[PDB]
């Protein structure tokens, strides 16, 4: 499998897991590069939506292939990333869901909650996530297409 | 606490849990009414985004207060509902996340994966979800506001 470009992002609640995950994935041959959009310190109180939107925009703009995002629960970052046109984001803490996020949902964004999941489980799930690749000709693609159809309703004016 | 109007939705993969959840919540004094957008049979192969968008639109349009959604993993419905302006949707399978979905994210939509969570845990989490009510004056509101700010970029033309 070809390696993928990743963005990684967290808020102040997700810093230590982000660092551990970044270290874990920097030796992985399925990862070509990691773009860290921050935050880089627990002292940085920047609200999670800014970091999630920045990392999601990197995908939309062709600068990375996927983004891994960490906050207290992993929920706020997932909500925020889904507001970006063409971006599909999930919070997932089990091996079956992480597989389906790719193979069913073609979701470019995976989110974790540092306060709710353990770090070894998170590392394991991130590694598995990279091994799945969405099939554009699958039956799931017709379902993803209905999400894309709805997104056609909107134009970005600002 | 005043009772809330709920919408409920599933695809074919979430029918039995949806029925059990609906039965569970129909006796609950925190629920004023349940609007079921379907599907109502495993024979109905309608793709999850249609049902998720319909139920999310009920919230946007002031017909219900929140929506509970069920599919195989709970991920596709959450992604879809988040595409609707002003709607914030999560997949959550633990008591801490379900609390924060309300108290931090003001998320009107909660999603479950029938194939990954057990029915008694799902029933328990749905009951707890109703007991939390978002505080518009909380510090979390300023974070939710950044998501709303981003949504201001888009106009619905179709
Ligand atoms: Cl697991
Ligand atoms: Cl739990």
């Amino acid at each position: 499998l070809p390696p993928l470009r990743l963005a990684i992002a967290c808020d102040d609640a997700g810093v230590s897991y982000k660092e551990a995950l970044k270290a874990h994935l920097s030796d992985n041959p399925l990862v070509s590069s990691i773009t860290d959009v921050g935050v880089t310190s627990t002292t940085d109180k920047t609200a999670y939506p800014h970091v999630a939107i920045q990392a999601a925009q990197l995908i939309k703009d062709g600068k990375v292939d996927r983004a891994l995002m960490i906050c207290g629960t992993g929920l706020g970052v997932a909500i925020s990333a889904n507001k970006v046109p063409g971006i599909r984001a999930v919070t997932a803490h089990d091996t079956f869901s992480v597989e389906r996020a790719i193979l069913s949902n073609d979701a470019q964004v995976l989110c974790f909650g540092q306060r709710v999941i353990g770090i070894e489980l998170a590392k394991r799930l991130a590694g598995e996530w990279l091994t799945y690749r969405f099939d554009q000709k699958s039956a799931s693609a017709q379902k993803v297409q209905a999400i894309s159809d709805y997104e056609k309703k909107f134009v970005e004016v600002n």
